[PDB]
């Protein structure tokens, strides 16, 4: 596992920085009326055998929810989980399953799919849900079950999570995350599904605008982590536990 | 299930239920120095296919020195108050397979899941195991059963075992009001937890000792045999699907 050195740092540091002007975090001639498939990835590994993973890529129907594609694939992982840098972790994963759902279903390719974690709400702009975005040219959308802290952007989670809490006394389900140092939004804190307190944290990924990656979110959730990401999610794992 | 076969089960735990053995004997919880575990993890895709696990933890200080599952064929589905003829033979087999690879590690008694005394013919699972198999056992159920014949209902009991709580006890009696006699224990030894699991006697183990070495397998709520023995089975099912 000894990829992450200093040097390792610094390289995927300057990556990022000649990268994030390239995600785009408007519509286009983009709408939620095109999405007729939204597509999820995701990536199980071993605490055992430390090399054995398993991504998944599924493909479900939209509105409906409905699963119309899976695929599992025994892959190598190149480098641990470091915050800030999930990127370099999935990106050939993801490219893989990428080009065997092209290959093997083309006319099922999603106009969007969810991530696991940010895209610009990133200490760098540049989250792996947007970096998969742009290095795939596929629109993109992540979805964090847990807060990012960046302090160089004056996002702190226990003030972000009382601001919320303060915001559902008053009836409100989504709550803009900013960043004070540069007077913008990185992501929204939402809530959509029934019986549920915790919010989710969506940000824009690649070709779609903040806004329009909230209503899709919304549209894929029945609980509170939605279809593709559950589904993508419960395949890679199921055979990852069958292999190990 | 049919009803002949309901018969002949009915019939069977009609002949054990007197060979139970609810005292101690020469028995005390200073000769326990393993505590034994077992469990069966099914499939729902595949009906017959399941897989037994049995375990050995040192007592008191629940480090496991013994593990063993196999690949199992179910003989019979589950049906609540005959649990005893679902999972006899898989424990007899792990037992067995124990006693002839670690003798020196044979526990004093076995912590069963699911009930012993506390059972419709007073012959649970886990005393039904103990006696055809001449072993000490505990039953530890972690949701109540409901016999109206005995006067138990769940409503009832959970509500007193809150009102209990609300004092600061943690052990409640359950007790057929027809009958009266004691037929388990509710009990809370785990901290941060406010969910009973259910304790009866299972064989040659009085349910007041019983309920000590439960408390002494506790580090958290399921005890660490059961835990232990139930993780083990569910990995190797998932293994084989
Ligand atoms: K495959
Ligand atoms: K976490
Ligand atoms: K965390």
């Amino acid at each position: 596992d000894n990829k992450i050195t200093d040097e390792q740092i610094a390289e995927w540091n300057s990556k990022q920085e000649e990268l994030r002007d390239k995600i785009i975090r408007s519509d286009g001639d983009f709408s939620l009326s095109k999405v007729k498939y939204v597509g999820g990835f995701d990536v199980s590994y071993s605490k055992i055998n430390h090399e054995l993973a398993v991504s998944c890529m599924v493909v479900l129907s939209y509105p409906e929810m409905k699963q119309v594609y899976m695929n599992t694939t025994k892959v190598k992982l190149s480098c641990p989980y470091k915050s800030s840098y999930l990127a370099f972790r999935e990106i050939e994963p993801f490219q893989q399953e990428l080009q065997l759902l092209k290959a093997k279903k083309p006319n099922l390719e999603p106009q969007v799919f969810l991530l696991d974690g940010n895209g610009f709400f990133h200490i760098r702009r540049c989250g792996a849900a947007s970096h998969l975005g742009v290095l795939s040219n596929t629109r993109t959308i992540g979805v964090a079950k847990s807060l990012i802290e960046i302090p160089e952007d004056g996002v702190k989670k226990t003030e972000v999570i009382s601001q919320f809490k303060r915001l559902r006394k008053t009836g409100g389900n989504e709550l803009d995350i900013i960043s004070t140092e540069k007077n913008e939004v990185l992501a929204k804190a939402v809530l959509y599904a029934p019986k549920v307190e915790k919010p989710i944290f969506v940000s824009a990924g690649h070709k779609c605008s903040l806004e329009t990656a909230a209503k899709i979110v919304k549209g894929c959730t029945k609980t509170r982590i939605p279809e593709p990401i559950k589904m993508a999610n419960k395949w890679s794992r199921k055979e990852l536990k069958k292999i190990e």
